[PDB]
C-alpha cells in the first residue's frame, strides 16, 4: 500500500455523511462549492449537522488545518 496506491479516496460526503454512510452534494470541492453558491450538503442543512472535509484533512495530510 505505497507504490501500487496510497491514498483511497472515493466517497466525495461531507465527513458526517461519509460517516453515516451518506453521499451528499457536496464535491471534492465543497469549499470552491462554497464559493460558486453551495455551503453545506443536504444532509447538514436538513439535520442540522456539519459540513466539513476533515476526513481529508484525516488523510494523507491536514488537508483543511
Ligand atoms: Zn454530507
Ligand atoms: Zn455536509
Amino acid at each position: 500500500g505505497s507504490m501500487a496506491d496510497t491514498r483511497r479516496r472515493q466517497n466525495h460526503s461531507c465527513d458526517p455523511c461519509r460517516k453515516g454512510k451518506r453521499r451528499c452534494d457536496a464535491p471534492e470541492n465543497r469549499n470552491e462549492a462554497n464559493e460558486n453558491g453551495w455551503v453545506s450538503c443536504s444532509n447538514c442543512k436538513r439535520w442540522n449537522k456539519d459540513c466539513t472535509f476533515n476526513w481529508l484533512s484525516s488523510q494523507r495530510s491536514k488537508n483543511s488545518s
